[PDB]
DNA sequence: TGCAGAGTTC
DNA sequence: GAACTCTG
C-alpha cells in the first residue's frame, strides 16, 4: 500500500520505457508484497508467479538482488490493527500464516540460489532496505511498484515492470524535485496527509488537497502539520481564506505522531557496503525442483527456459 | 488493478 | 463550476 494515491501525483514526472532498457542494471526488487499476496486448488502459486517473473527478468539482463521482509515496525501493525478494528482469536491467525510464508519462504530462496541470484533478508522494512540499496549507489534502482519507497529515500525506481498491459515505468527523484518541488520530508508528511501503512490518512484529502495543505502551511521537517493542526483545533472552535474546506474535515487528536516521520526518516535497514555475486545456474536442480513442487518434466521447463538459457550466453 | 470519465456535491 | 470519488 503505502501512500494511497503517492502514484498518481509522481506521474507526471515518470517516463514510460521498455524492458530492453534495463540491459545494463543492477536493481534490487521486494519479493515481500508478492508472498503477501500469494480457486483452482493450485499447488504453490508463489513459486509460479516467481518463477515466471524470475525468468522474464534475466531475459532483459537484469542481475537482481531480493530483499525480504524481516520483522514488521510498531507503527506497521498499530495501523493494520486500527485498519481491521474499521473492517483472543486474531492471535491465532498470526502463528497460522507465519508458519505457512515460512515455506514459501525457503522455497523461494531455494530456486533463488538455483537461479544464481543473491538476495538479504532486510531486518525490519524490505523497501527501505532496496532504498539504502539506492542511495549507496550499490544498485542502479530497484524494480518495486510500492510507492513507500520514496519515503525511505529512493531516487530510482522501475515501477509496473511486472504489469503486463502497463508499460514499465522509470521514476527518479531529481525529476520529480525539480518539477513537483517535492523532497524526502515533504513527502512524509504528504504521508501523514493521504495514509499509507504506517498511519491512515485525513478522511477526504484528495492528492490535490494534500499539497493545498502543504502548500497553505509553509516550512521545514514537520512544521506544515503542527501549523495546520493547531490551525484546526482553532478554527474548529465557533465563531459559526480558502481554510474553509480545510476546518470540515476531521483530525485525530493524537495528529501528528511524530514516531511515524521518525519511522520514515530513521528505519532499520543492513548498513554495509555489500559486494555482490551472480553465479550461474544449474540446469539439472531446476526441472527437479520444478517437478518437485509443480509436476513439470525436463521440456516442459526447457520450452520456458530456451530464451532465457540463449540469452544468458 | 489502474486509469479515465461522469456524477454529485459546495 | 470544479474537484473528488466510484465504478466501469
Amino acid at each position: 500500500m503505502g501512500v494511497q494515491g503517492l502514484w498518481k501525483l509522481l506521474e507526471c514526472s515518470g517516463r514510460q520505457v521498455s524492458p530492453e532498457a534495463l540491459e545494463g542494471k543492477i536493481l534490487a526488487v521486494d519479493i515481500s508484497i508478492w508472498l503477501n499476496q500469494a480457486g483452482n486448488s493450485i499447488e504453490n502459486p508463489h513459486l509460479l508467479t516467481l518463477f515466471h517473473r524470475l525468468c522474464k527478468l534475466l531475459f532483459f539482463r537484469i542481475r537482481p538482488i531480493f530483499v525480504f521482509d524481516g520483522d514488521a515496525p510498531l507503527l506497521k501493525k498499530q495501523t493494520l490493527v486500527k485498519r481491521r478494528q474499521r473492517k483472543a482469536q486474531k492471535q491465532q491467525q498470526e502463528r497460522i500464516a507465519a508458519t505457512v510464508t515460512g515455506q514459501m519462504f525457503l522455497e523461494s530462496q531455494e530456486l533463488l540460489r538455483l537461479f544464481g541470484i543473491p538476495y538479504i533478508q532486510a531486518p525490519m522494512e524490505a523497501e527501505a532496505q532496496c532504498a539504502i540499496l539506492d542511495l549507496t549507489d550499490q544498485t542502479s534502482g530497484t524494480i518495486t511498484d510500492d510507492s513507500a519507497i520514496w519515503l525511505f529515500g529512493a531516487r530510482h525506481v522501475y515501477r509496473n515492470f511486472f504489469n503486463k498491459n502497463k508499460f514499465v515505468e522509470y521514476y527518479q527523484y531529481v525529476d520529480f524535485h525539480n518539477q513537483l518541488g517535492l523532497d524526502r520530508n515533504k513527502l512524509i508528511n504528504l504521508a501523514y496527509l493521504l495514509g499509507s501503512d504506517y498511519t491512515e490518512g485525513i478522511p477526504t484529502v484528495g492528492c490535490v488537497t494534500a499539497m493545498e495543505i502543504l502548500n497553505e502551511f509553509p516550512g521545514h521537517g514537520l512544521e506544515p502539520l503542527l501549523k495546520f493542526s493547531e490551525w484546526w483545533h482553532e478554527a474548529q472552535k465557533n465563531p459559526k481564506k480558502v481554510k474553509k474546506k480545510l476546518r470540515t474535515l476531521q483530525l485525530t487528536p493524537g495528529f501528528p505522531n511524530p514516531a511515524v516521520a521518525e519511522a520514515y526518516l530513521k528505519p532499520v535497514v543492513d548498513d554495509s557496503k555489500g559486494s555482490f555475486l551472480w553465479g550461474k545456474p544449474d540446469l539439472d536442480k531446476i526441472r527437479e525442483f520444478c517437478q518437485r513442487y509443480f509436476g513439470w518434466n525436463r521440456t516442459k521447463t526447457d520450452e520456458s527456459l530456451f530464451p532465457v538459457l540463449k540469452q544468458l550466453d
